């Protein structure tokens, strides 16, 4: 067919309801080209992207250009942002599973972080290497994803700020005796810059929240200003261990521990840890999850955080 509407929904105690919706148009001409429009909506973040794919005649499934553009509005913690991005990319897929991409990103960001207000126009190249593999379906019995990236902004060719961003993340799924499923998750982040105040909050690191540190409020962990407002971190390390047990039928019970930090001086570790129990049901439409988590050994943070939605899990 010609148009497709995918549509997810979510809820969590920190963020509230959350709806995504994508509108894919798989062919637009006999030149292969395709278009995806996406939009996400929650109280704190709202997004609207477009993504235009153009296959190359020589090896059309392996190689393609991408043109993505987006708007984003953020109202979260001590962050307030208007964002507009454009990306030209060159992708090399392999049957070997690895996607390799060169990026050329443009953005204008109007933001307030705490009491600092700025307007940053960025223009930078970058590289991505990624691979997601799974086997056993929509709630895979086995799989892993890895994304590694490097972005390099320099003032020499028009960008507002000199910075280097390095990113890494792993997700690992393994089953043992068809009944004991283990989800393992790892995330590294690092931005080297002499002008952190000019960097948009999107490019700063914050920790906590679902798929970061369950039990802590979404993006609530990071260095503060002298006034106490959230500043954002130049370094992120977060991780999770989850064990899942198939109770009966398509019903699983899960126990998990997340832990991590967002710091600007890696010699000053401030590691926050969260923990909880959950349920997974393999619904006809994909895996539905439900998590309860509390903060662990924390004197300023307490309180149950609870989460529900259609998790991609990888």
């Amino acid at each position: 067919t010609q148009n497709t509407i995918e549509t997810g929904v979510g809820y969590s105690t920190d963020v509230g309801p959350r709806v995504k919706a994508t509108w894919k148009k798989p062919w637009v001409n006999s030149y292969g080209h395709s278009l995806t429009t996406s939009t996400s909506i929650s109280a704190p973040e709202q997004t609207l992207d477009f993504s235009y794919k153009m296959p190359l005649l020589k090896n059309p499934l392996e190689q393609y250009y991408l043109v993505q553009g987006g708007f984003k509005r953020t109202d979260l913690n001590d962050t307030e942002s208007d964002s507009t991005t454009l990306v030209a990319s060159r992708y090399w897929d392999l049957s070997s599973g690895w996607q390799r991409a060169i990026n050329l990103r443009w953005s204008v960001d109007h933001f307030t972080q705490g009491e600092i207000t700025n307007t940053t126009m960025l223009f930078y190249p970058g590289v991505v290497i990624s691979r997601t593999r799974s086997r056993g379906g929509l709630m895979p019995t086995w799989g892993d994803s890895q994304r590694y990236s490097i972005d390099y902004s320099n003032t020499a060719w028009g960008s507002d700020v000199d910075f280097s961003v390095f990113q890494a993340q792993n997700v690992w799924i393994r089953t043992l005796y068809d009944r004991h499923r283990f989800v393992t998750r790892g995330t590294l982040g690092w931005i080297e810059t002499g002008d952190f105040d000019k960097v948009p909050p999107d490019l700063r690191f914050f920790a906590g929240g679902d798929r970061s540190i369950r039990g802590y409020k979404y993006k609530s962990i990071a260095p503060k200003y002298a006034n106490g407002d959230l500043k954002g971190a130049s370094k992120l390390i977060t991780g999770s261990l989850e064990y899942q047990y198939n109770v009966t039928g398509k019903w699983w019970g899960a126990v998990f521990v997340d832990s991590g930090e967002a710091v600007s001086d890696i010699r000053r570790s401030d590691f926050k840890t969260g923990t909880g129990v959950g349920v997974r049901w393999e619904s006809p439409v994909g895996p539905i999850k439900l998590d309860f988590a509390v903060p662990v050994a924390d004197k300023d943070e307490h309180g149950l955080q609870f989460y529900i939605g259609l998790g991609p899990e990888l």
